[PDB]
């Protein structure tokens, strides 16, 4: 009541900061690149220790790339499903602890300084495979264990098709299920039958690994989170052709009728062809998109929040016909917009998704972002091209964001700069504080710290000041990728000076 | 709909800046500060050099203090009057242009490094009432035009009032109005009658002269808004006991029946003052104020306006909820919180005046309500960068937690220049102000305030004019509870607008580099 006197009260009742609007940072590390002796970094000691020296920074959000089985080349993002994880992230040592292996098993060490996936894969797959039968073969609390996790419908719902589709994948000699006969093509009920008799021991096995990588990883989640540390992970919009995703959900997806797509996904200028296949929205729709939010909820298993990869295609999405060999030859169609986050909502409930947003986007884009209040990013390797406009500038990012010096996809900061075009450079020297060139990685992190996004997020390469050997890929090269590890005389324990100065930074601009 | 082919126009379809949100700068400067011989600054050429200089360096926003009459002591926050203009920044060249006065009759020029109220008004007052007999006495379009100006309902509303008791106060010999004779303390119509019939050349001439403030300072705007600038003026939140603004209005303030304050106005003790303000201002009645929709407020919204193109509230936090102090204390303490008028205000006045461009001064600690009133009206508040560095991280002062919708200024009238502040500043406060600072040479450490103000996502950043001329503690317009030596600093005689092309160039810089051109 106006001109009355208020409570007594009044004097404490002071604006409280919201918890979910904190400001961190974090670190962009895929686990493939953890020192050890076994070929690539797996969800062993390292992971925690390098959980420990986060913490020790003042960092609270880690993220990765995909978990997926990757391509051969290594790719996360040619993976070979959805929803599974990667058997070679499998700790050996951990796997020792839970009783599956003796000590005496383990391979002696071996030289690899990047990751090659074949000798990753002949060292310990062989292990790893020992092990998934020691489990399947015993009747204890771990099979007790393995049991509910394949008995979960959350986990069914995806697990099944997963191991039929291996097991005929690796059963039959096919360049793509497209190929297979009709029965196996088609997924006939009798046909999956024999199947299941004939390739038992494959699917047991297959199912027993993706456990164990359950396991592991959310070992590794949960001591995360005992640290204070989210971990973000990475899910992108499409999925390949060749996967039970599409061979288990065929209705879901713009095929033809003999299952070959009718379009397949890129954008436009010479642009980029991609070629996954699309999803049939409309028929998506028909069943509450069941598909997207099964996925979501692996997603919510896998991690506390989930870059989605082309966002954009949500709202609109690029379009080619299948027999293109180039891009430019498509069209513009409507993607579902926010009755999809509705139905994932309904579904699962909250979720905490960051919109991969770079890019000459449309205005629906950034509609149905903030409708659903998810960040986009800002990426200070972009900003210093054109004027004051350029949204990556500091002065122009928003709070509702995720700052990077880089991504995955870009050069570190010291290669970046080293290919700097004059103009570039002389602009960057205005806005960021810049001593010497050894220490440019340095001078951006500090901008990204110093923004007002809620979220900055660093690739451990630029905290190790490391040069343009150490970029994880190179965009549309099929050969040389995904294979950065940590430096093998790098230890958690050797890198104080950086924790600290990291720390210092975090102090000085409110992040801890 | 879904899954169907976009128009061919889809790739264009991008999204365009809101010209609502366009990022900008300005300066905060007075116009008595201006550079002449007639002892203070006015809205003469120097106000038109200024608007030049200020385009020039690509800032489109100029602040002022209040335009209000001032004290005894210059300050434009003890205003005699909360609508009429400061009759001394009429310029006396521009009465010459209008015929008004001959160029002989103009004084000769004095030395007044700083503003010295006394002497500017024993030199121009004179004169200025010269020019406004001849307005009166004349017929013309000049005479037109006041007549025009002194019949407009939205000017007679206050402009009579206030006319009347300025010729009462100039009559009697009294300290306030509470001590006038009662049938002129309590405007009986006869006795207002009588003071017209025998005050009317004072009455007129009052009016003339407020006229010709409203030629004057409308000539500026008019310039300025043709160059691109803003003009961002500054209401206090409270008006004085003795002006018309109360004596016409008893109604809607909280008085006794004598017409005597119940309660005045303060604040109270705090984390940063263990004992609090005693402003002693009377305070609203808003609860009679509800009952006519605010008409007080929205005539006086409809005055500011009228001179500017947006306006600083000071102590906004009052609309939320203020502090009230029995009229008979010494002491700030004593008081308890009441509930202001919170958005229904803000309702009101957009009925009556339409769309407002309003900035909250909502600095120290406030309450929840107050950023909630804030927001639910739009308005921005403000960030202060000398106030930054104390404390920790969390400081709403730092440049990482500044808003968008937010004003941000190295310093107010009320604050040492830059140089002045660092000169003095807390060896832990400074080492940390070198760390966030981007710092060349400590003589141009208002330079990188400046630029730490201009790179932030603060949608407008405001400079005082002391610190783009790099000056010390001498140039502080104003030291708060102190109550001589304020309010008049100028311009260094020799700083000529002509002669600060380095000072623009780098503003403009630094504005093309944080995109606030
Ligand atoms: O003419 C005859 C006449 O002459 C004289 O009168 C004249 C005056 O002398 C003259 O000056 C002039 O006055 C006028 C002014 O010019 C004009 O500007 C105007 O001024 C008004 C304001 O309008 C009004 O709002 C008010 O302002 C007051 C405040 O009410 C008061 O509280 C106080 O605030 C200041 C602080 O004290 C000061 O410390 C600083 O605060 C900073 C702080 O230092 C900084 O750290 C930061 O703080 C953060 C903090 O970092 C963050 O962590 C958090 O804290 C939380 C904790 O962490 C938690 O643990 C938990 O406790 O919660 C807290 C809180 O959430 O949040 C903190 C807050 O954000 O930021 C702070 C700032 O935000 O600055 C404060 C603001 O200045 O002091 C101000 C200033 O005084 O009053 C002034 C007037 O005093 O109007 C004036 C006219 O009325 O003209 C006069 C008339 O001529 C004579 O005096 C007179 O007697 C003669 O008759
Ligand atoms: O395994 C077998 C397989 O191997 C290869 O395939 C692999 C790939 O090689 C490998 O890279 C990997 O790809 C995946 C990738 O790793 C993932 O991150 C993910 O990437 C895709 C993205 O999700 C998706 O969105 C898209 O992104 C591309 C965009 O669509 C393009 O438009 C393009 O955009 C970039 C611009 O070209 C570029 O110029 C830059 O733009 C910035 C400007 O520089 C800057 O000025 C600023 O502009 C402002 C203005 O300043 C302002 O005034 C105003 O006008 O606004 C503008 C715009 O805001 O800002 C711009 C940025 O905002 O950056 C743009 C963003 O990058 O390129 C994008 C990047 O490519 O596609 C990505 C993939 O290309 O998913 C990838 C795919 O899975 O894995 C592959 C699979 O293994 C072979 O290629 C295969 O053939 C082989 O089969």
């Amino acid at each position: 009541s106006v001109g009355e006197d208020f409570p007594s009260e009044y004097e404490q009742w002071l604006p409280v900061p919201d918890p979910e609007s904190r400001r961190r940072a974090g670190v962009l590390l895929h686990p493939t690149s953890f020192r050890g002796p076994h070929g690539i970094g797996d969800l062993g000691e390292e992971a925690f220790r390098f959980i420990d020296w986060l913490h020790s920074t003042g960092c609270s959000v880690w993220q990765v790339l995909p978990l997926v089985p990757p391509d051969e080349g290594g790719s996360p993002y040619a993976g070979q499903d959805a929803n599974c994880g990667n058997t070679l992230l499998i700790s050996l040592d951990e796997l020792v602890k839970d009783g599956l292996l003796i000590k005496d098993e383990l391979p002696q060490p071996i030289d690899a300084d990047s990751v090659n996936y074949q000798t990753a894969n002949k060292l310990k797959s062989p292990l790893i495979t020992k092990a998934a039968k020691r489990l399947i073969d015993g009747n204890g609390e771990l099979k007790s264990k393995l049991l509910d996790f394949r008995n979960d419908p959350s986990i069914s719902c995806w697990l099944e098709d997963a191991a039929y589709f291996a097991a005929i994948d690796n059963t039959l000699n096919a360049y793509s299920w497209f190929e297979w006969p009709e029965p196996l093509k088609n997924r006939h009920l009798s046909a999956l039958e024999a199947i299941y008799e004939s390739q038992k021991e494959f699917i047991d096995l297959f199912i027993a690994k993706q456990f164990l990588f359950q396991r592991q990883w959310q070992k590794v989640r949960e001591y995360a989170r005992r640290q204070g540390v989210d971990i973000m992970g990475d899910m992108p919009i499409y999925v390949g052709y060749h996967s039970a995703d599409v061979w288990a959900n065929k209705k879901h997806f713009l095929l033809n009728k003999k299952g070959f797509p009718l379009l397949v996904s890129g954008v436009p200028p010479t642009g980029q062809l991609w070629g996954s296949p699309l999803y049939d929205w409309k028929a998506m729709e028909s069943d509450q998109y069941s598909w997207w939010v099964n996925r979501i909820r692996r997603a919510q298993d896998l991690y506390d929040e989930c870059r989605i990869d082309h966002f954009r295609g949500f709202a609109g999405f690029w379009a080619v016909p299948s027999e293109a060999k180039v891009a430019m030859v498509g069209r513009w169609k409507v993607g579902p917009g926010k009755s999809l986050f509705d139905a994932i909502s309904k579904g699962v409930g909250k979720i905490k998704i960051i919109a991969e947003d770079l890019g000459v986007i449309t205005k629906d884009v950034v509609e149905l972002r903030k409708s659903i209040g998810a960040p986009g990013m800002a990426v200070l390797q972009f900003a210093f091209g054109g004027g004051a406009d350029n949204p990556h500038l500091p002065h122009n990012h928003e709070v509702n964001q995720v700052v990077y010096s880089g991504t995955h996809d870009n050069d570190t900061i010291r290669g970046w700069w080293d290919t700097l075009d004059q103009e570039e450079k002389s602009k960057a020297m205005k806005y960021l504080s810049i001593a010497g060139e050894d220490d440019i990685s340095w001078s951006v992190i500090q901008a990204a710290f110093s923004s007002t996004a809620q979220t900055a997020i660093i690739p451990m390469q630029d905290i190790l000041g490391l040069g343009s050997s150490a970029r994880m890929n190179t965009p549309a090269t099929e050969v040389g990728n995904w294979g950065w590890r940590i430096p093998s005389s790098t230890s958690f324990d050797n890198l104080e000076t950086e924790s600290d100065r990291l720390r210092d930074l975090l102090s000085l601009y409110g992040r801890l």
